[PDB]
């Protein structure tokens, strides 16, 4: 049977990312506007189309869950845990609803947020609200490309979608997100060379460096991890760049979806903890984590019925 | 004697940086000027010709004086505050406006980030707006916001600088105001009623006949006639921009004419009113939060520093 | 499955719909023309990809099923139901073939009809004719956004194409058309407030009247029906616009598909006898039935192999 | 310079030709529209920009010229001159406006002549209304390209504007319709080297068939035509196809701009009465003219100041 | 199980075809190459999405496979068989890989196929090398519509890869190429209605000519095959004009995927030996074949090891 | 005015560059071409409008000039001069034909190459024929983008068209052409702050090196030369990588057009030569020339008229 959310959407060229919590006593009103989120994508998108693409995912916190329903949990959820490391600190800020907004027109995006919020206004707060653009050739802030080895087709429905493990959640999927502002005068004062020995690929061409070269410490070597299967462990990452030149905030914000955190949250580990030969990632040095937050993104069917 | 890109192609996306020049900040912002028009061609050149990127670049009373020395634009001044019986428009300080556009906001972005990077120190900054076109060339009102501007010949002659003060031909006079509207309000009212505060038909964009079009409507109170009985005309790009996690929704208007006698005769009309008007009745949906005048200097005066 | 024919269109910005009957004698040249059907979408539109979207559905009526096939029938298959209500009257008109040709481009749609009219000559009688345009926001000639609430994916799917119930015409569909015609001086004489109550949604914004303010004579209110589960009753339409200003002819031709007529034509007695709660559809005191057939539309493997 | 009406219009894909002719007493009516009809090509167009590239041209013809207007008459201005040749007729047509309505999307054009129609309901009577579709590769109905030796830029404002030889109407141009049906039973019986011989170019690679090679009774040798001047003489032409396949109705509505009507009429004196070496231009042995008007189209400023 | 090549690309307008052999002693950088393949088509690619739409189809020859794998082959796997027909020969060419690239422009082409070459300078040598070019409305270097009657959706899952008959090798194709030179002074020579004979289509409007009518020689009959069951036996086309204007060098690059070779050989016997109604395809007549090599493309998953 | 030839032509990805010698005896055969090749030009492209910007512009040598016509010889017309520099050496090859045919697509290019081509057939040897493609980012095949600082509209004009000081041949330009290859192993041994001091500008970014730490044999530095008049002296290039992977070749094909060649040549001899503070500008080092030729390219009137 089941149908998800628009988790494996295109790529488009402008999000709003909206993170909220519930304030006391609404629950009633939130649990309304999720029965009707799926008809307001309808509303505002029908007229578009087709260049539109415009994608509303909504996702749910831990603590929010409880407040929420009760039945059953999602086998992966719980808030994030805020990692300690010895240098680089992974925090973990309030957050109770998400919606990652998606389209290839920013007024889209705005549009139905505008309408989202409509409905919400007085039972919710914002804590976080972020309007992101594609730089160029899919860059980021960094001046790298942005997404090049995500997972595609047949096998972004394997690594992202939850299946016959948590069968009641089948078609769910596990975002968690984080707002990075990046030192960018400091990665400026880099050669190229010493840039791409940071990210583990090549700037201009996006070739990835040979093992004859690539250090322990680059992000690319970090965030490559291989299961006890024997196969690779991945990932669906929508990073998109946000800023301001005015005061000098310059920013990847990082959305990672998975069939289980465990994944997304092995990953985090490596970079902020340690292996044994790297003592954290190297992009970290240029890349300070201000937000953090995990959310179940349940299947579409599943917020209909309410 | 060629001027900046103030006649620009429709483009989807801005962003409006206003900043102020500090103490000894006047070197490197000279600098700068000389250097603005191949900024934009480096930064833009790639993305051709789907980029339209252009950046105009405008300049504050007081801080012409600061910079220069010798004739001033006949017109310039700071921005006259508009104290009416009901609305008041207010004067914000501006020394230098980048007005960016293009067909992709990154192209902006990019643009405003070198500028900005080559200015970090001498200037401080006033306001950043990132504007997007919303849905068919609608506003935050939700009507067609740009259709009665002149095109071609006759926006050469409404907006450029020319015999009237020679010095100074290819220029320009911009104007820059930053609204916020009560959406609340505003939704409040029928389609029949916005109607007759805009003065034309929201979904088909069709003017409201002389004959039921009333006088306190923003199209009545913004068609002036001149005294030899044609019409007196300026060129907008209004874009809106916005925040739905604070409620801020707003429309950024800019408006270049080739005197501001004539933008500031539109204000005087919405602020204080004409005979048979108190206002301009879409004044009691925006708040005016900024206000500040500029020139827009042929772009050979900024080449030749 | 059987593959079917293109019912699950993408959005088309142009259409002709040809309706014709069978002259005596002509029952061999129309059997010619429905094996080669299939080949002649590919010729006229191959040339255009993928920018085309040239897609020709042809359907067949009761009554000329049966001149033209001997063996089982469609389940669904009858004449259009006259409907004779106390004010609106839904006519029934002749029509034994429908060929409802869809593209990017008006010419595309011409080109082909113009093949098949050609190779039909002297075996049919046009009935109707029309050249469709989709106003430039997906808008009828109301001024409505027209197909929002349309199922996409696997929900269009169950909606449309005959399955288990019938296995024999399995991938087929039934299309029901209705050319109706307005009275824009009529209509353009109400508020908008008012318009929005005719047809149950917002008219800039498209969004859905609250339960609570929708009247139960408005279009949305009567063609939502609940089936014996519960759950909602879908058809896929894909209503054009038509006209002609010199003769005051303002239009929208109306297409239904569905896998059982039954869907579709409870939807009508709604629409023009009325309900306890309703007279009629108040859409109705704004258009006019001016046409009614009823057609089966065969998987495209029972075409290409007679 | 003066500012003309959109003459030089870019390709455009979709057109509206409305001809009518004024009742009496309607002539207050129709001044109204004329000033008024610039700022409705706005109104309607304004929203679809950069693709729509909506434009009116709006024409006046003799007649019609001294019940509307205070002073002067444009120089070239008089009604259609029948052509009686020995074989074919080249007939003339009641028509007092013509709206000339071009854009990418036949939605724009049908927006537009309605509101123009709208102002005018009651004070005219329509005699024509064509709705026009260019083919993907800029064909006519015939099948061979159309528009390939039209002027250009420089080119064309001098062969199309009237210029200081009627100073007061400098802007302006003189339009001649006529609505072709063409007998494709019969050019479809032809060999393509025939049809070729017919119209004088190639009909898959559109190059001019050789000095030698090509007849003097095709249709490219009969409408160049040299000035005393030595230099070629020019129009503009943006020919359309229209039809419906029901009524087997094959068209090509012609219209030709010039800067003085000699030049059109020129052509068409070969085309229907013959030259020296040539009886009639062979294209009307498969096309009948049905229609035949001839319009003044002023510049733009001169419809304002009413 | 298996994610297949990308032999089932959306409509290109640009391709490169690269032929080359294994020197001795490149079995290891060749190895190297294979499982690195998919990631360089992403490097490139992924920066130009979605315009760019870049894809390549690795293959592998008879002889060249038992050089780089030891274990089961491809239950089809040989060398292209010569045709030594009446009149006209299908020749046998030598080719160890096949990269097959494919996007909407020639320079994404060019810049994996720099990639690729870079990686295997010294452990081959090329056979060939072919830029190819789709005219702008789908048409081949002879003037008519080249790919209409191909498969698509699910009828070409079910023509072109391997399935359960061999399952080791599931989500592969088989590739037959073959470079033809065409006479185009002798079919320019020819009525449109005698070239359509020739084909079986007519050249404009790109309809099937009927079956009374269509000769049994014409290249439309000859490669209509039935199987045994007397359902239609296909195979998926890309053909692309290349040439040479200096050179008088005019082609068509031909290239075949099917689910096993049978079929594609099948229809080349027909075209080069004949059936009893017809000597040979008349298409040759103005056409010679001066390639032919046979490939094996694997799942993409066999490659990643 | 007289009309050019598409000297100033939109931005194309695709390019054929054809250069050829006229044989004995083959006059009379290159001047119907000549005469022919503007209507060419529209009956390839006219059909591919708007997207195809199919433009050709034909130039001839000195010697092929006079072989020609008799009449005047336009002033700046001669034989590409030989430099023998220290180190580097700009050559001359024969040609007396150039075809420069660019558009959006390579096969447009190659259409018209085919039909020109064919004309001549009999008459010329073809010396070098190139087919050129710009890289997604206006980049060469250095990795730098190329074109920025080209002048547009109305400097162009200015620095391109040959006006009053020879108004004999007003509308003509002067082309130079020269094939380079390049050593690509040896250019991406370096790093990019090395390549950045070759060129003069920032690769990624394409910001102009600042006066003070931009080298003087960069090439940007000798490439920019002041006039008496105080102002810039400008060309306009449109530079095309080509290559083959099999034989090792990668290359820039450079085409100059000015209105006069001495503009040219200049920059050439600070190339080839150097200056007091420069031996030779550092991108020959990577760079060799391996044709070298000089045309002038007449107004298009005065092909028209032969
Ligand atoms: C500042 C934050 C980040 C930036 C700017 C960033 C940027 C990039 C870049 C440039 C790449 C290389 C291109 C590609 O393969 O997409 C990359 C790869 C990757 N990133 Fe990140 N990243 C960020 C944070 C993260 C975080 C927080 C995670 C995981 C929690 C992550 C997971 C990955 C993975 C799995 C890969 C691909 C591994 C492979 O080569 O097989 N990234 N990122
Ligand atoms: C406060 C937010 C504003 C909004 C949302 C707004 C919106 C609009 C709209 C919808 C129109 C009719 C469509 C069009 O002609 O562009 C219009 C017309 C106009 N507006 Fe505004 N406007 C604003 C402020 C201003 C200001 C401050 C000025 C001048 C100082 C101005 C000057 C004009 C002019 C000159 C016209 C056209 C008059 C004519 O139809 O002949 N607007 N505006
Ligand atoms: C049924 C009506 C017509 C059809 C189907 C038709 C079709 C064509 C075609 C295929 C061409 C060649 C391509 C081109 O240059 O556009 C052409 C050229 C032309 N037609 Fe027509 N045409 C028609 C009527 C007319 C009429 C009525 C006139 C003038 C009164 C006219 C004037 C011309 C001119 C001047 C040319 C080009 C001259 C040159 O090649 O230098 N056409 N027409
Ligand atoms: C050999 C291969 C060549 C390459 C790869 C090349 C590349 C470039 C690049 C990357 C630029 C900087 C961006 C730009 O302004 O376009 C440039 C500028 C320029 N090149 Fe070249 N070029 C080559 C040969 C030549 C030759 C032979 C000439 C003159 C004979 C020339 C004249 C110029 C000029 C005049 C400029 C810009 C001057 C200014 O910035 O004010 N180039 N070229």
């Amino acid at each position: 049977e089941p149908e998800p959310q628009m988790v494996l959407s295109p790529l488009t060229s402008a999000a709003i990312f909206l993170v909220v919590t519930i304030d006391s006593g609404g629950e009633d009103t939130v649990r309304d506007l999720l029965s009707d989120v799926a008809s307001l994508e309808r509303a505002v998108g029908f007229r578009a189309q087709p260049d539109g693409r415009l994608s509303c995912v909504t996702g749910i916190g831990s603590e929010a869950w409880d407040r929420l329903f009760s039945g059953a949990r999602p086998a992966g959820l719980h808030p994030f845990r805020e990692l300690d490391g010895p240098v680089h600190r992974a925090v973990a800020t309030p957050g109770d609803l998400l919606f990652h907004i998606r389209a290839s027109r920013l007024d889209l995006c705005f549009a139905l947020a505008t309408e989202i919020m409509g409905r919400l206004r007085g039972a919710v707060t914002p804590q976080d609200e972020v309007h992101g653009f594609k730089y160029f050739d899919e860059r980021d802030m960094l001046g790298f490309v942005d997404g090049t080895e995500n997972p595609t087709g047949a096998a972004a429905r394997r690594a992202v979608l939850v299946g016959a493990e948590d069968p009641a959640f089948a078609g769910g999927s596990y975002a968690v997100v984080q707002k990075y502002l990046h030192d960018i005068d400091a990665w400026e004062g880099l050669s190229v060379e010493a840039q791409e020995r940071v990210i583990g690929r090549r700037k201009m061409t996006d070739v990835e460096l040979s093992d004859d070269v690539k250090p322990a410490d680059s992000h690319v070597a970090l965030t490559s991890v291989t299961g006890p299967d024997g196969s690779d462990l991945e990932i669906l990452r929508d990073n998109m760049p946000f800023g301001s030149v005015g005061r000098e905030e310059f920013g990847t914000y990082f959305i990672g979806y998975a069939r289980t955190p465990e994944v997304t949250e092995t990953m985090l580990e490596r970079m902020f903890l340690g292996t044994a030969s790297a003592p954290h990632d190297r992009i970290l040095d240029f890349s300070t984590a201000v937000t953090g937050s995990l959310f179940f993104t349940p299947a579409a069917d599943f917020l209909e019925d309410l």
